[PDB]
């Protein structure tokens, strides 16, 4: 994700992708909520 306004930062070799996947996994919950609607 944007660690700060989509700033640059390769971080590491591929562990960066691993972390991204985790972010994604968790996010899904909030994502569904948004799809439904905040006031829904």
């Amino acid at each position: 994700d944007a660690e700060f306004r989509h700033d640059s930062g390769y971080e590491v070799h591929h562990q960066k992708l691993v972390f991204f996947a985790e972010d994604v996994g968790s996010n899904k919950g909030a994502i569904i909520g948004l799809m439904v609607g905040g006031v829904v």
